[PDB]
């Protein structure tokens, strides 16, 4: 990779896990739309495997964009309207509190204070509609953003009702088909598990349990080659041959809602470029957002990013679609957000 890439990406990354003290990382640059690949340590101490371009790590919450683009696929089709109420795709959700949340809500964490988890006692597909009718929103839709896994979690489902597929199927064949992500799985295979590699909380190798809407929500897993076709799917979707796909894309970069110097996508989330790190660098956080009435088409001059994690996993994602740059960092070790933003930026910005 040409030098200068490649030293600010070890000049910033060293100093990150020797802080952190992470096991294993691999870190992906796109610039001007060529993906440059770098990785260090292990994707299983113990059994001394090495992280590789091939490794797969598991993505938490990052999951939530390729979520956000599903959804936004389906709209493309038809299938489903972002102004749709809840109530149209799960019938039994008859609780009265319903009335007024849409898909859009869901979609944006702007529901009413929908839960960040979906509680573990949580099993079945009963237990499930028991909880959501049981629900007890803080407050009117469309008032305050709560960052939910339980809010984007259904929304992916039911974004997918009309298509008759399950979300597997849907994601299979409508995201990772189309865009070669042929090694990005919700569910690894067995074939694949000799890539898996292990995350590490507190020194003991942990994977991700199950758990109610976690394909949706935290559940897939991927390597740094496919993450930057991902970040590079996002970067140019007017490349993207399948037309609902590429407004998809489009769909999930639109600013629909603001919060401080952030606006919210369907999975991404934007601010915007030119930025300053603090701008962008704590369990719960309830903030009031304003509707962007109607919502700003995806801005290239934007600071696209999603920060993810798992109780062994600390991922993170960032692209500026108008100058063609992009960074995708993968580590088995949870570490703090802040750490991660700085990084990126750090090396993003000093790329131009
Ligand atoms: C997304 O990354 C969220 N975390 C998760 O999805 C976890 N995998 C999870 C899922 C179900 C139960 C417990 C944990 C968000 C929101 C929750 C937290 Cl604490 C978090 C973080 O910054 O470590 N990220």
């Amino acid at each position: 990779a040409p030098q200068q890439i490649n030293d600010i990406v070890h000049r910033t990354i060293t100093p990150l896990i020797e802080q952190q003290k992470i096991p294993g990382m691999a870190v992906a640059v796109i610039y001007q739309g060529k993906p440059y690949y770098f990785t260090w340590g292990y994707a299983d101490i113990a059994k001394k495997q090495p992280v590789t371009q091939q490794t797969l790590f598991e993505l938490g919450s990052v999951s939530k964009t390729f979520t956000g683009v599903l959804g936004g696929d389906a709209i493309a089709r038809g299938e489903i309207k972002l102004s749709d109420p809840t109530t149209k795709y799960w019938p039994e959700l008859t609780a009265k509190q319903w009335n007024g949340i849409t898909l859009l809500h869901l979609a944006t964490y702007t529901a009413g204070g929908l839960p960040l988890l979906v509680p573990d006692e949580v099993k079945s597909s009963s237990d499930l509609l028991r909880f959501y009718q049981n629900w007890q929103p803080a407050w009117a839709p469309g008032t305050q953003r709560l960052e939910a896994n339980s809010s984007i979690g259904l929304f992916g489902a039911l974004a997918v009702k009309p298509s008759g597929l399950s979300f597997e199927q849907a994601m299979q064949t409508r995201v990772f088909q189309p865009l070669k992500l042929n090694h990005t799985w919700i569910n690894v295979p067995p074939a694949e598990e000799k890539n898996y590699a292990w995350g590490y909380r507190e020194g003991k190798a942990v994977h991700v349990s199950p758990g109610a809407l976690d394909a949706e929500a935290y559940g897939v897993k991927s390597t740094i080659e496919d993450m930057a076709r991902w970040v590079q799917s996002n970067l140019k979707p007017l490349d993207i041959n399948e037309k609902t796909l590429q407004q998809g894309i489009q769909l999930a970069q639109s600013r629909y809602w603001q919060t401080g110097d952030m606006y919210q996508g369907l999975g991404w989330e934007m601010l915007d470029w030119p930025v300053n790190p603090d701008s962008i660098i704590i369990a719960l956080a309830a903030r009031p957002v304003k509707a962007i009435t109607p919502p700003t088409p995806a801005v290239r001059a934007s600071w696209v990013h999603k920060t993810g994690a798992t109780g062994g996993f600390g991922s993170y994602v960032a692209f500026i679609p108008e100058k063609e740059l992009g960074i995708v960092m993968l580590a088995n070790k949870n570490y703090p957000n802040p750490a991660r933003v700085d990084a990126a930026w750090q090396i993003l910005n000093a790329l131009q």
